[PDB]
């Protein structure tokens, strides 16, 4: 069916849990066996939620080469995403190592640093321009350069040098900051005009090494952000845009990663995002 009808049938009968169940159902079962290895217990910020072995990103280093983070490649589309957690204490040194190793432009972050009275992920970006950071484990210095405070959400341009070869390079820090507790956003109009302004960074183009993409687990938000920023690009693309299977494109996608789209109401609000982006595209 259609998008658009196929959602007014399901708000009609009120079928959102059923519909979300028959997709956690059909997905992938890879394993995950690296990030199950005792000496990774303190690399995963929750235990029900891992890369596969297949398509985890590894670190270039011998010692211990894991990460709690995925690479989701989508072939017709031609975009790649690394979808990873919210960096724990004793991971901030090697998800900044990640993003030098892979040539990524951009970090889109889909959280707050707390949430529901909680932490959610650690401070792992300088907050003044002159109080640096340096990660000792991977040898890595990170330099705030400037901040656009804007109402939903927050740009950051950031300095990252390889210590050891004293090479450069600038990340762009992507930061939606309004994101509700709990629930989701009652409009897509503020995350769509945000996903607008990473595209328009060049942060998501082939030119450069995969965005990387995080929330807490990494897996809900997150998803959803990769979800209709593919289906855009597919609608397009093709010749048909009402041929764009919203359910299709995100079973492909859990082929990468487990879980991605964590409740009902994040697969409604990614339909509704959809449905309402195709429309100012044109
Ligand atoms: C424009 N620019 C540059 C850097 C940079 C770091 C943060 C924000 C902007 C930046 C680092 C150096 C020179 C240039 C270049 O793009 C890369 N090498």
């Amino acid at each position: 069916m259609e998008m658009e009808k196929e959602f007014e049938q399901i708000d009609k009968s009120g079928s959102w849990a059923a519909i979300y169940q028959d997709i956690r159902h059909e997905a992938s079962d890879f394993p995950s066996r690296v990030a199950k290895l005792p000496k990774n217990k303190n690399r995963n910020r929750y235990r029900d939620v891992s890369p596969f072995d297949h398509s985890r990103i590894k670190l270039h280093q011998e010692d211990n080469d894991y990460i709690n983070a995925s690479l989701i490649k989508m072939e017709e589309a031609q975009r790649s995403y690394i979808l990873t957690q919210g960096p724990l204490p004793n991971t901030v040194g090697h998800f900044w190592e990640m993003v030098w190793e892979q040539k990524s432009r951009g970090v889109v972050m889909l959280n707050r640093v707390m949430e529901k009275g909680s932490l959610k992920c650690a401070q792992y970006w300088p907050q003044k321009e002159e109080k640096e950071m340096i990660f000792e484990d991977t040898n890595l210095k990170l330099t705030l350069i400037s901040e656009d405070i804007k109402s939903y959400y927050t740009v950051r341009q950031l300095e990252l040098e390889n210590l050891t070869t004293q090479e450069t390079r600038e990340i762009l820090h992507f930061h939606y900051t309004t994101w509700p507790d709990f629930g989701v956003p009652e409009s897509p109009a503020s995350f769509l005009n945000f996903l607008f302004k990473v595209r328009e960074s060049g942060s998501l183009s082939p030119e450069h090494g995969p965005v990387v993409v995080h929330c807490s687990a990494g897996i809900g938000r997150s998803g959803t952000f990769c979800l209709a920023d593919t289906c855009l690009l597919l609608m397009d693309k093709r010749k048909d845009p009402s041929s764009v299977d919203i359910k299709k494109v995100l079973l492909e996608m859990r082929k990468f990663r487990m879980g991605l789209i964590q409740t009902a109401d994040q697969l409604r609000f990614s339909y509704l995002a959809v449905i309402e982006g195709a429309k100012f595209i044109m």
